[PDB]
């Protein structure tokens, strides 16, 4: 069902050559998801997933291209017939967004291990009958694509994907399952999670993307990873040739999570004539300002990772205060338990062995260590003040001694010396939780009071 235009670049024998294709479809008045999808998925599943016989790039032939777009615009024409769902302007209609739905779902392998590697594109779909979550969000809106319903589109959050139709693209639907255990919401809104102030809905501050932007996620989808141990340089330099191309043609513009990781492959391997990383997270930052109301997690956590792996510990914990500053505004929600995860790994783990590094460099004679500013005390205080004001409000509490031990531990590195001089104001700080309110004036103590601590973090009401 290709277009004669679409077909002249075939044999994609390259990486190059599949950038072209990229340029090409970009260039048109709608990419063809179907088309790019199931390139990206042949040469992933060949560079990837088998590689046995791969002397350079597996050669994709039209003939194998062209065979395999038949047989997804087969399944899903044969599928959905649309008289059945009349219409009505250039829209969509509910039922036809839940029919679609049902015809991916309905098509998937009974069972196997959803959070497998390589399983996102419809090449996945086809040959192995097997898609991840999002997967399934996409290859909807493929489908929808396919049988000319230009108004459905995917919409994005930081942990979950649905799709977006009907008059003035107002409406939601959901049309893939949310992690493990949870009950679909199928055919339903995203309303009362976006009321809850949820992070899974981001306070609907989550993004809806045009044909291009969907073209951006199946790049930044792409799986390099041959094992635990091994990446495929060929898929790195793809994903990172075509992220470039996105970001030239303005496509990464209100994507933060694809400028995060496009900074990402450049600290790996940098093109020469670019932006650095640090650049690109900060404007994955700025994007998140400016389209999302700054109600992102993630910009920040990139950020702060990069300054992680190259310890550079005071900007590291600045990130980290920003990542809290933003949560702080959210309910903690059933559903939410990803994020949780980043902040407790955070706090529990990651701050920790940085403050012990630069505990034993301090002792060896650093200068300029972050345990010494109290500028940094001030942002070890203003992630925790974060985590605290997130917890306020919530249907399920976020903090438990767990963290306590870690925040006594956290607290004790920095000498008194230091903390004391963070003015805590109602350095500067300002608290905005009251459990941190309350801890002030244990947090400049010569000898830090590990129970008080502990139990005004808790709200422990009583002791042994
Ligand atoms: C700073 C980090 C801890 C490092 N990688 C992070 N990622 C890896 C890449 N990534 C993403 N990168 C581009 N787009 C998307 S859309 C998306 C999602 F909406 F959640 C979906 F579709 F449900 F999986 C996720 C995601 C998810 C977030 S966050």
């Amino acid at each position: 069902g290709l277009k004669a235009a679409q077909k002249t670049l075939f044999p994609l024998r390259s990486i190059d050559d599949v950038v072209r294709l990229f340029a090409a479809e970009l260039g048109r008045e709608e990419p063809d998801l179907v088309l790019l999808s199931l390139v990206l998925g042949f040469v992933e599943h060949f560079l990837a997933v088998n590689r046995v016989g791969l002397t350079y790039f597996p050669v994709a032939d039209l003939s194998i291209i062209a065979a395999l777009y038949a047989r997804f615009t087969a399944q899903i024409r044969g599928a959905v017939d649309l008289s059945l769902y009349p219409r009505e302007g250039g829209v969509s209609s509910r039922e036809l967004v839940k029919k679609v739905s049902d015809v991916i779902w309905n098509s998937l392998s009974r069972s196997y291990f959803k959070d497998r590697a390589h399983i996102q594109s419809l090449f996945s779909f086809i040959t192995g009958t097997k898609l991840d979550s999002s997967g399934v969000a996409f290859a909807v809106v493929g489908a929808c694509q396919a049988l000319g319903l230009r108004d459905v589109h995917l919409a994005l959050s930081e942990d979950h994907a649905w799709v977006v139709f009907g008059p003035n693209g107002e409406q939601t639907a959901e049309v893939t399952w949310h992690g493990k255990g949870n009950e679909d919401r199928r055919g339903q809104t995203v309303n009362a999670g976006v009321a809850e102030r949820s992070w899974l809905y981001l306070k609907g501050s989550y993004m809806r993307c045009d044909r291009k932007m969907e073209v951006a996620f199946m790049v930044c989808a792409i799986n390099p990873s041959i094992d635990l141990h091994t990446d495929s340089l060929e898929l790195l330099q793809l994903q990172q040739k075509l992220l470039w191309l996105l970001y030239d043609l303005g496509h990464l513009e209100r994507y933060p999570m694809a400028l995060g990781n496009l900074a990402d492959l450049e600290e790996l391997e940098p093109t020469p004539g670019r932006p650095d990383p640090l650049t690109l997270y900060h404007k994955g930052i700025a994007s998140a300002k400016t389209y999302y109301r700054d109600e992102h997690i993630y910009p920040y956590m990139y950020l702060a990772g990069y300054h992680c792996r190259n310890r550079n510990v005071r900007e590291a914990l600045q990130a980290w205060a920003d990542t809290a500053t933003v949560i702080q505004d959210y309910n903690y929600c059933r559903e939410d338990e990803e994020i949780y995860k980043e902040f407790f790994e955070v706090a529990n783990d990651v701050i920790p062995n940085l403050l012990k590094e630069a505990a034993s460099l301090l002792e060896a004679g650093s200068q300029g260590s972050a345990l010494q500013d109290p500028e940094c005390f001030a942002h070890l205080l203003r992630f925790y003040d974060g985590i605290c004001k997130w917890e306020e409000g919530s249907p399920t509490p976020v903090l438990h001694v767990g963290w306590a031990t870690f925040l006594v531990q956290s607290l004790g590195r920095f000498e008194g010396q230091v903390r004391q001089k963070v003015r805590i104001v109602s350095p500067v700080l300002t608290f905005q939780s009251e459990k941190m309110k309350g801890m002030k004036e244990l947090l400049v103590a010569t000898k830090i009071n590990s129970s008080a601590i502990k139990l005004q973090l808790t709200a422990q009401s009583q002791v042994q």
